[PDB]
């Protein structure tokens, strides 16, 4: 809900945000295009 808000770092190490505005992992979260942050590391 405010993911983008707490950038670059609105979660924790090994999950990513998702533009959709929500963490996760794999590519549906971490993928290219599909992450609003944590997508280079």
């Amino acid at each position: 809900q405010t993911c983008a808000s707490r950038c670059p770092r609105p979660c924790n190490a090994g999950l990513c945000c998702s533009i959709y505005g929500y963490c996760g992992s794999g590519a549906a979260y971490c993928g290219a295009g599909n992450c609003r942050c944590q997508c280079r590391g």
